[PDB]
């Protein structure tokens, strides 16, 4: 909408209070114009019609609970247009500073949030598996980072490469969060998975098998479920990425570690110069090395830690 830019205040999903910027024309709306071309927020109003209505307020407060779920969002989505541009000099999800679209209160009881193809999604969860999931930053920059792959690699969603979108939205869901630095793990989604119980997730990185996934190519899934293991076999990929950044011995293979900035950086070019739509692990094992290589040189030790890494998943 046309208006001018105003800052707004509320509480997210955690209770946590924050700054939202906002446009005024007769309401606040979750129009914040201070990034790209605009991110905008929508309330689905608990239907599936979407993105439903531009998110509305009479007085630019989101102090309600009903309110929580926008403004965390809207700020989430804010943060994550912040570490692409930032970090990986991308403008928004393709790269030409694309108006960035979330809607809220996704129908009822929903345990999910997806990219559609043209936007963000979130449900409010039912309240024990979960809470509404904007309130997770690496739930949002998950989402998102599908929309960066459909505009660059577009890795198709089924098989293995299925299971590399899923895990790309992984790793750049984790790195959003400690760029953030609230309080990063290398588990994904814990901030709204289960409220009654400390500790969970629905992945981990670090050690993929704590929730059934595999963390070896010995163990990957290869029946039809999950349109053929998307969310399983991430596991595999999601564990070298955790190997290249932090470094360990994993069925008795050692992995140097070079950190989180360099482990996006090898990623972020494999994913934009190198992946395609049917990439498999073993290509991006390659396009892994060949973006190291282009970024640190053929001998260096960023090579070899990537190499370490998908050696130790058993991924040639
Ligand atoms: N982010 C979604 C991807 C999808 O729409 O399948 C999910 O991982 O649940
Ligand atoms: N955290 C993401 C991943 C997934 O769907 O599996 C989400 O809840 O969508
Ligand atoms: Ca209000
Ligand atoms: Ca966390
Ligand atoms: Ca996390
Ligand atoms: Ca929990
Ligand atoms: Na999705
Ligand atoms: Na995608
Ligand atoms: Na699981
Ligand atoms: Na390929
Ligand atoms: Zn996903």
């Amino acid at each position: 909408i046309t208006g001018t830019s105003t800052v707004g205040v509320g509480r997210g999903v955690l209770g946590d209070q924050k700054n939202i910027n906002t446009t005024y024309s007769t309401y606040y709306y979750l129009q914040d114009n201070t990034r790209g071309n605009g991110i905008f927020t929508y309330d689905a109003k608990y239907r599936t019609t979407l993105p439903g209505s531009l998110w509305a307020d009479a007085d630019n407060q989101f102090f309600a609970s009903y309110d929580a779920p926008a403004v965390d969002a809207h700020y989430y989505a804010g943060v994550t247009y912040d570490y692409y541009k930032n970090v990986h000099n991308r403008l928004s999800y393709d790269g030409n500073n694309a108006a960035i679209r979330s809607s809220v209160h996704y129908s009822q009881g929903y345990n999910n949030a997806f990219w559609n193809g043209s936007q963000m999604v979130y449900g409010d969860g039912d309240g024990q598996t979960f809470i509404p999931l904007s309130g997770g930053i690496d739930v949002v920059a998950h989402e998102l980072t599908h929309a960066v792959t459909d505009y660059t690699a577009g890795l198709i969603y089924q098989n293995e490469s299925g299971a590399i979108n899923e895990a790309i939205s992984d790793i750049f869901g984790t790195l959003v969060e400690f760029y953030a630095n609230k309080n990063p793990d290398w588990e994904i989604g814990e901030d709204v998975y289960t409220p009654g119980i400390s500790g969970d997730s629905l992945r981990s990185m670090s050690d993929p098998a704590k929730y059934g996934d595999p963390d070896h190519y010995s163990k990957r899934y290869t029946g039809t479920q999950d349109n053929g293991g998307v969310h399983i076999n991430s596991g595999i990929i999601n564990k070298a990425a955790y190997l290249i950044s932090q470094g360990g011995t994993h069925y008795g293979v050692s992995v140097v570690g070079i950190g989180r900035d360099k482990l996006g950086k090898i990623f972020y070019r494999a994913l934009t110069q190198y992946l395609t739509p049917t990439s498999n692990f073993s290509q991006l094992r390659a396009a892994a090395v060949q973006s190291a290589t282009d970024l640190y040189g053929s001998t260096s030790q960023e090579v070899a830690s990537v190499k370490q890494a998908f050696d130790a998943v058993g991924v040639k």
